């Protein structure tokens, strides 16, 4: 596994300002939208839009198809990871 994940999880431990969650506290495949953070879309946007600004990942977070790639950080880094190659 790539450090990626470890720097989405503080991405979006940071960027959703997770209170005593750090990156070690959410695991990678952990559902975001689930009983892990428990994100709602508007959450996704600003977690997509700060992907965007971060690595320029266009991510349609209104689209199911970022939500099946947004369901936890693995995927995540699928998508990130995928964009971070060549």
């Amino acid at each position: 596994m790539s450090n990626l994940a470890d720097e989405l999880k503080q991405m979006i431990i940071d960027v959703l300002a997770l209170e005593d969650i750090t990156i070690a506290d959410i695991d990678t495949e952990a559902p975001l939208f689930g009983e892990g953070l428990g994100l709602d879309s508007i959450d996704a946007l600003e977690l997509g839009l700060a992907l965007k600004k971060r690595y320029n990942i266009h991510l349609n977070a209104e689209s199911d198809e970022t939500k099946q790639h947004f369901k936890s950080i693995q995927s995540l880094v699928a998508l990130v990871e995928a964009q971070q190659k060549s």
